[PDB]
């Protein structure tokens, strides 16, 4: 489980 | 904005 | 499962 | 605005 | 479940 | 306003 | 605004 | 369950 945001 | 989730 | 959203 | 689902 | 929303 | 579900 | 749910 | 909010 990998969750990435990017802004 | 870019948004990426990996599962 | 992997979802991306770009804007 | 682009957004793409795999699974 | 996959859900998204954009305004 | 984009809406998208996925299920 | 950007809104997204995953599950 | 994955959950993000973007404003």
């Amino acid at each position: 489980n990998f969750g990435a945001i990017l802004s």
